[PDB]
């Protein structure tokens, strides 16, 4: 059942900057490895900022993971951390999208 989760949509990956040359071709030539949409909540519930992106983080990170590694691709430890800044931008976006029309 998926626990009971919302996935979003597909999103725009945004570049995120590093500094290495490398890392932003390492993010380009290979976007369609890392994941577009992520796995979260309404804004009605865990209710917060950071606290739910965390949670957005870690299952998303993990379904894609473990889905991803039983499809035989393998991750780097900067794939982990590059990985993790563009799966909480995006999902912050999301929660950030519903909130600032709930407000408007």
């Amino acid at each position: 059942g998926l626990g009971g989760y919302m996935l979003g949509s597909a999103m725009s990956r945004p570049l995120i900057h590093f500094g290495s040359d490398y890392e932003d071709r390492y993010y380009r030539e290979n976007m369609h490895r890392y994941p577009n949409q992520v796995y979260y909540r309404p804004v009605d519930q865990y209710s917060n900022q950071n606290n739910f992106v965390h949670d957005c983080v870690n299952i998303t990170v993990k379904e894609h993971t473990v889905t991803t590694t039983t499809k035989g691709e393998n991750f780097t430890e900067t794939d982990i951390k590059m990985m993790e800044r563009v799966v909480e931008q995006m999902c912050i976006t999301q929660y950030q999208r519903e909130s600032q029309a709930y407000y408007q």
